[PDB]
C-alpha cells in the first residue's frame, strides 16, 4: 500500500504546476476579452 | 502512519484535479467569449 505515497506525491507536483500554467492561460484570455470589450465600446458596439 | 499520509495525499490530489477541471472549463468558456467578440468585430468592419 505504501507505494502509493510516491505516486501521489509526484502526481500532485505535476498537477500543482499545471494549475499555474492554466492560471496564466486563463489570465491571458481575460486580458484579451478586456481588450476586445474596450475596442467594441470605443466603436459604439458594446451598448 | 502511512495510511493517514495516503489519505491526505489523496485529498490534496482531488483538490488539485478539481481546480484543473475548473480552469480547463474556464479557459474554454473564455475562448468561446473571444470567438463571439471577434465575430462582432468582423460584422462591424473592424477585422478587415
Amino acid at each position: 500500500s505504501e507505494r502509493q505515497i510516491l505516486r501521489l506525491k509526484q502526481i500532485n507536483i505535476q498537477l500543482a504546476t499545471k494549475i499555474q500554467h492554466l492560471e496564466f492561460s486563463c489570465s491571458e484570455k481575460e486580458q484579451e476579452i478586456e481588450r476586445l470589450n474596450k475596442l467594441l465600446k470605443q466603436n459604439g458596439l458594446l451598448g
